[PDB]
C-alpha cells in the first residue's frame, strides 16, 4: 500500500514512458529544398561532417552557406565546433540572425570502432544544441554522412535528455521542456526509410528514459505495467509470473534477489512471432535490477549512487523488442525481463544462502551483490526450457560487472560467447550500429574451477577476482541454460557504455536491430 | 506467511534432523575376524597408526597384509597416506583388486594436546576416503590406536559430510548420496561400548549437520523443532520462551538482538534429569545466533560469509545434551539454547540503545556485531535463577570473539573459567576427548573497567579491544550470573574450532560428554 | 660497496645462471626400447594422456603394463592421478618394486586453448614426482600426446623449481638438491629434434630461476652480468647504458624510475644476426623491474608480496632471445632489457615530477606505481631509433598491470597490437605453444583522453582507471615508439601468467619461439 500521490505519480510516467515520442525526424537535402524552399526551421542550423566531407563542393550549395560558414569551416578544431552568425537569413522563427554551428568529426578509427565516429558525432550536436535560444523550436541537423544507423542513433542519444525533473517537470509526468525537435539532413535519401530511422531513435531514448528514471518511478511494478501497455498496444502477448509465486515455481535466484524489496521480483517474458516463416529463433535475456544496493553486502554509498542503471539491460532488451515489432523484422523473438530489487531488509537472501535455481542446480551465495548472474541464470533457463518455442541463439544483456570497464572500458560492451560465428556477428553488428563490442576471454575450462562450492554445485563468486571477470559472470549464467539448448550464447556485459557523464546513452537496443537485419 | 514450497523443504530438512543416523559402526579385530571371515567389506580398505604402531607383528595378522601392504608402510610419510592395489583379496564387491590406503599418524604431542593425535587422524581418514570408486560402500577402517573416544569422534568428523545439496541431494532433504558407511576396526574390544561410540559419533555428526546447514533451512524456528522432535522421542522435557513473550517476560538482550529478523527469536530450555541420584547438576548455555549480519554495525560481505557458524555453541551443548539423553549418563543437565538471527531492518536494535536484561541490569550497546555477550547474559541468567534447580556448574558455549583464533588458534577452544578445578578438568576432558582447550587469561578486576557507562549499568563492547578479548566478553556473560549461583562457571569460545576449510568439524559435544564422563 | 660474503654469493649465483643446464631430456618409444631394452630409469614411472589415449592397445605394448595399472586407468579421475607398485620390473635402481603413477588429460578445450592441454599435463607430472623416493634418480616420463613443443615446455616447467634456498642450497648457489632428472618418452620420434626441445626447456626453466630468485640475489647489476656472461659464451653482442649515463644520454624515463635503488638502473641491449641472406628483423624490448616497491606511492605489504616477478618479461624476451640463438634461427634480433629497482628514498622519483623520456616527449607522474609504461617508453623508443637497423616487428613483454589479471586471467596474457595480422599470429602462437594469449581492446583514440596532462604532453597514468586498463597502458608506450618504425607493435601483458602458487612457470619464451618459426 503506497500513498494515494506516490500512485498517481508512478502511473502518470508509466503512460509517459508507453506513449514516448521521439523528437527527432530525418530526411534529405532534396527533400528539404523542395518542402522548406531554403527557409530554415529556426534560428540555429547545425553541420556536421569530417574536414573532406566539410569541403565537397555540395556544402556550399546548402541554404545556410555563405564566407562566414566557410570561415567557420576554416577555424573549427577536429572533435570541436564554431559557431558564426549569418544575418538576413530566412528562417521559419523570424530571427534577425541565423547561427550556423559547425562540427568537425575525425577520420581516425581503429579496426575496433565504427568507422562513421558517432560517438563524436553525438557531442558535437550535443555542444551545438547549447546555443539554442528559445524552447519548443526545431533544429535543422545538417550531416554530410551517410552512415544512417549509427546517426540516427547518434542523434537520439545526443542533447538534453527526455528524462526530466527539473523546474516543474514532475508535473508533466517528467517529460522534459527543454528538448528541441531535431531534424536530422542526410545528403541523399536514406538507405533506411525515415519512418524506420524514427522507430530506431525512439528505442533509444526510450532506453535512455527507462535508464535514467530514479528507482522510485522505475520499480519492478512500473517497468511490469509499461511492458503490459506495450503489448495491449503492439498487439504481443506478455507473461508474468510475480513474487511468491516465483517460489512456488522452483525460480529460487530470481526470487531469492528480489524477496527483501518493497516491490516484488518479476520474470516477465515478452513474445513476438513475425507474419511468414521467420530467419532465426532468438530468445533476450536482461538483467532488470531496478535497484543494487548490493543487499547484505551492502555497497559503500559512493559505489551505490547511478545504480539505478542496473537495469540497462532489460531496458536495452525491451526496446531492441519493441523496435523488432514496430518495424516487424523477420525474427521470432522471447524477450524475458529479470526485474528485481536487490534490496536490504530482514527477508534478505544472505551470504551463506543456498538457492536451488530453476535449472535444479545449487547455488551457495558468497556475495549477495553478485545478484545479476542469479537472475540471469533463471532467465536463460526459462527461455530456454519453459517456452512454446527452442532458441536458435539466446542473448542476455547485463551491467554485470565492474570487471567489464576495466576489461574492455566505457564504448566497448565485453562480448563472451560460445560460438566464433555468433561473437563475429555481434562484433560486425556493434561496428555497423555504433554501439561497439568486444570480445572477452572464452575459456569454460579456466572459468569452471573459480565457482567450487563445499556444500551446493556452485557458488556465486569467483574464488580469485583476479581470473577473467567478465568471463566467469558469464561462464556462470551458461551453467544454468537448458540441456534442450544446443544453439549460439552471446553474453553481453554493458555495465559502462549504458551510461556516460550526462545519464543514459541507450546503449543496446540499435546494436539488437543491425544484429536482428543481419541474420 | 512462508511459500508453501519452502515451508514443505523447512519440513522435511528438520525431519532429517530429527531421524539423524550415523554412517559409523565401531568393532574390533577379533569379532570382524569372527563375523567377516577374512572378507572385505569392499574394494577399499584403510590403515591407520604411528610409525611404531604400523610395524607391530600383529599387523601382520591383518587380511588385507602383505608384501605390497608393508612396502606401503616403508614408503608412507609422516601425516601423509600411501595407497596400493591388492590383487586377488576377497571382498563383498566382489572387486578385482583392492586398494589398501596405509597413514601414518605422528607420535610428536605437546602438553596442550590429544596423545592420540586424533587431528590426523581424521585428515588421513578424509584422504583415504576420497579414493572411493563406487557409492554406498562399506569402507573397512583399521587403527591401530585404542583411543576409542578420541578416535571415534575423529572418524565421525572426517570424509565428505551428511549436509549437502548437490547434485539434487535438495529434494532428498540435504541429505548426502556421497557419503560412505564406515567400519571402524580397533585392534583390542573398546573400553567403551560399540553402541556407545556411536552415540557420541552421531552427535558428532548431527551439530556438524546443524552447523553446515545455511540459515535459509536452519532457522530460529526450525532448530526449536528439531529440539522439540528430540524432546518427543527420547522423552525429556522442553520449554520455549518465543518472540514478543521474551520482551513480556524481562529477557531485553535476546529480545533485542533478534527481534529485527523475519524468524522471531526463541529461549529454548531442556530439561534431563537421571533416574539414579545425579553426581552433579550442570547448566548448559549456547549462543545459537542462526546467522550474525551484525545488525546495524554490519560486517563487510568477507566477514559475513560463515556467519551460519555462529549457532555453532547452540549445536555443540544441544548434542552434548543429547548423547548425555542417550547414554544415560548420571548428571542432572538442562540446556538452554539462545536463538535469534542477527538481522539488520527497521526494528533492528541500535548503536546507543540501552537494555534492560533479565538480570536487571542495563547495557549500552555500543556495537551491535556483539550480541553473542548479550544473549548469553540473558541465557545464563535463566540457568541460573529461572530453573526448579539450581546448577553446580554453568557451562557456556559460544562461537564469540574473532579475538579466539588470535589468542588460542583455530584447534584449541578459549577457556574463560572462575575456579582453578573446574578448568583444569575441562582441560582433562578436551586433551581425553581430542576436542582441545586452552585457558584464557581470568582477572576481572581488569576486565571490568572496559565495560564504563555513561548512562548504563555497562556496555556491551571493550573500550581498548588489545585487553584480553576473549577474556572480556568472557566476564560481560558473567555480570548477569544470578546471585543465588555460588558454583563453577566455564566460558567456552569456539568460534574457529567449529569448521575448518572442509566445513564444520562437529566441535564441542565429545567435549561434554568426556567432562560429565569423569564428574 | 656491498659486504665481501654478499658479493661471493652474488658471483656465485650469477654463474648459476650462466651455466644452467636442463634437468630435462628427450625420445621416444622405439628409440627407448632399443637403447634401454625394457628397463626402466628408476622406481618411478609416469604415464600421461587421454582418457581414448589411456586405452590405446599400444599403451599395453609399454614396459611397466600389467594388470595392475590397467586397473589404475580405470581407476583414475579426470585432471588426476593414480598410483601402484609393480613388483619385479626391472630397473636401473634395482628397486623391487617400481611405483607407476597414471595421469589423466581433458580432452576439452576451449579455442583460446591449447588442445593437448600442457596446463594439467605440468600439473599431472608435478603430482607424480610428489612420490618420488630418493634423489638424483631418473624418472622415465611417458606421453601419450604428440604434440611435442607445449608438451616439452609443460614439462619443463613442472615439479620442483631449480631454483631453492632449502636445506643448505645457499652454499650450493642456490642450485636444488631436489630436482628429478626427467626423460620424456613420446610415442613417435619428435617432429622437433630432442635436441632443440632441450634449448626450449632450457629457457623455460633458465627463465623460471630469475622470476623465482628474489631481488637480494637477482639485482641490475647481476642480471646484467648473466647476460654479459652469455654474450660471452655464445658469441652475441652486449651494449650496456649504466646509470647515470643514462640520465646524460636523454634516457629520463628509465633513469628516473631506476635513480633511488641501491643498485644502478641499466639499458642492456643484446644483439643477434643470423648468417647469411637478410631475414625479418625482430626487436624485443622487456620490463625488468627487479622489484616493485611501488617508489613513492608504496605498495602495501599484501600487494608488495612476489613483486620479485616483476622482471617476467625481461626474462621471457632474455631467454626467447637465447633459444634463437642456441637454434640458429634465421630472425634478425634486438632484445632491449629494461633494468631498474623501483625503490624508495631520497632520490625517489616523485609523483609530480615531470620526466624528459628519450623520445623527447614529457611524461608528468601522477603514479610511481606505474613505472613500467615509463621504462618501456625508453626501451621501444631505443629499439625503433637508436639501432643499427630498423625493426619489422617490436615485441614488448612485460608484468604491466593488474587489470590483465581481471580482464584476461592467470593463463591468458593481454595482447595489444596494431595490425590484425601480428595479432592472429601471436594468438596462434601461444596455442600452439601452450603459453597462451588472448587480445585486449585496440582502440587509441579512446586511450589518448585518458593521458591528458596540464603541463606535459601526457602522464602515466588514466584518469579513469575502469576504461580498458590493460589496453590504456600499451597505448602510453606506443606514444614513444620512433616516427621512423612503421611496423608491427604487439604489446605483451603478462603480468599473472608468468606465475602460479608454486612460484615462477617460465611463461615466455616458449611463446616467442613458435612466434619465430612462423614467420
Ligand atoms: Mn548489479
Ligand atoms: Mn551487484
Ligand atoms: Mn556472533
Ligand atoms: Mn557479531
Ligand atoms: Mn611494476
Ligand atoms: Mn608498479
Amino acid at each position: 500500500t503506497l500513498p494515494k500521490a506516490e500512485a498517481k505519480e508512478l502511473s502518470a510516467f508509466v503512460q509517459s514512458c508507453v506513449e514516448y515520442k521521439t523528437n527527432v525526424c530525418f530526411t534529405d537535402v532534396a527533400a528539404y529544398e523542395s518542402n522548406q524552399k531554403g527557409v530554415l526551421s529556426s534560428g540555429l542550423a547545425v553541420l556536421v561532417g569530417t574536414h573532406k566531407q566539410l569541403r565537397d563542393p555540395a556544402v556550399q550549395r546548402l541554404p545556410f552557406y555563405n564566407p562566414a560558414v566557410a570561415e567557420a569551416i576554416e577555424r573549427v578544431k577536429e572533435g570541436g565546433t564554431y559557431g558564426v552568425l549569418v544575418e538576413g537569413l530566412a528562417n521559419a522563427a523570424g530571427s534577425k540572425f541565423v547561427r550556423v554551428v559547425v562540427g568537425e568529426v575525425p577520420t581516425k578509427a581503429s579496426r575496433n570502432n565504427c568507422p562513421a565516429r558517432p560517438d563524436v558525432v553525438t557531442a558535437l550536436v550535443t555542444a551545438a544544441l547549447d546555443e539554442v535560444k528559445e524552447p519548443n523550436t526545431t533544429v535543422d541537423v545538417f550531416v554530410l554522412s551517410n552512415a544512417v544507423l549509427p546517426i540516427a542513433a547518434a542523434v537520439a542519444r545526443c542533447g538534453k535528455h527526455n528524462f526530466s525533473a527539473k523546474d516543474g517537470a514532475a508535473a508533466a509526468a517528467y517529460n522534459s521542456g527543454k528538448v528541441s525537435r531535431l531534424q536530422v539532413v542526410f545528403p541523399e535519401p536514406p538507405a533506411i526509410p525515415p519512418k524506420d530511422l524514427e522507430a530506431v531513435a525512439t528505442s533509444t531514448q526510450l532506453c535512455q528514459r527507462l535508464v535514467d528514471a530514479p528507482p522510485n518511478l522505475l520499480t519492478t511494478a512500473t517497468f511490469t505495467e509499461i511492458a503490459q501497455g506495450y503489448a495491449k498496444a503492439l498487439g504481443f502477448d506478455v507473461d508474468v509470473i510475480c513474487g511468491d509465486d516465483l517460489c512456488e515455481r522452483g525460480y529460487g535466484g530470481i526470487y531469492s534477489v528480489g524477496k527483501a524489496a518493497f516491490e516484488a521480483p518479476r520474470l516477465v517474458t515478452l513474445l513476438y512471432t513475425p507474419k511468414g516463416t521467420p530467419v532465426k529463433k532468438v530468445s533476450l535475456v536482461g538483467k532488470g535490477i531496478v535497484y543494487d544496493c548490493g543487499g547484505l553486502a551492502l555497497k559503500p554509498a559512493d559505489y551505490m549512487k547511478l545504480m539505478k542503471h542496473d537495469m540497462g539491460g532489460a531496458a536495452a532488451v525491451f526496446c531492441g523488442f519493441l523496435t523488432a515489432v514496430r518495424l516487424q523484422q523477420p525474427v521470432q523473438l522471447s524477450c524475458t525481463l529479470c526485474l528485481a530489487e536487490n534490496a536490504i531488509g530482514p527477508k534478505s537472501y544472505r551470504n551463506d544462502d543456498i538457492i536451488v535455481m530453476k535449472s535444479g542446480k545449487t547455488v551457495e551465495v558468497i556475495n549477495t551483490d553478485a545478484e545479476g548472474r542469479i537472475v540471469l541464470g533463471d532467465g536463460v533457463f526459462h527461455a530456454t526450457n519453459e517456452l512454446s518455442f527452442t532458441p536458435d541463439v539466446v542473448i542476455d544483456m547485463a551491467t554485470l560487472t565492474g570487471a567489464q570497464g576495466i576489461a574492455t572500458g566505457r564504448h566497448h560492451a565485453g562480448l563472451y560467447v560460445n560460438e566464433e560465428g555468433a561473437e563475429a556477428a555481434m562484433l560486425r553488428a556493434g561496428r555497423e550500429s555504433g554501439e561497439t563490442c568486444f570480445p572477452v576471454l572464452y575459456c569454460p575450462e579456466y572459468h569452471e574451477p573459480e565457482f567450487k562450492s563445499n556444500h551446493a554445485d556452485m557458488t556465486n563468486l569467483m574464488e580469485r577476482r583476479d581470473n577473467a571477470g567478465v568471463s566467469c559472470a558469464g561462464y556462470f549464467i551458461t551453467t544454468h541454460l537448458s540441456p534442450k539448448f544446443t544453439g549460439a550464447h552471446i553474453h553481453v556485459d554493458l555495465a559502462y557504455p549504458v551510461f556516460n557523464s550526462n545519464g543514459a546513452t541507450g546503449f543496446g537496443p540499435a546494436l539488437l536491430t543491425e544484429y536482428f537485419r543481419k541474420l
